[PDB]
């Protein structure tokens, strides 16, 4: 993980809701993956 970035996975949720400091890295059939910049 990039120095002052934190990357987050959750549990598979189509309708997942990330705040705008938040971008999307990738959604998998078990979960979701977005890193915190």
């Amino acid at each position: 993980i990039p120095t002052g970035q934190h990357v987050v996975c959750r549990p598979w949720n189509p309708e997942i809701t990330l705040p705008q400091d938040a971008e999307m890295l990738f959604r998998d059939d078990k979960f979701i993956a977005y890193r915190l910049v």
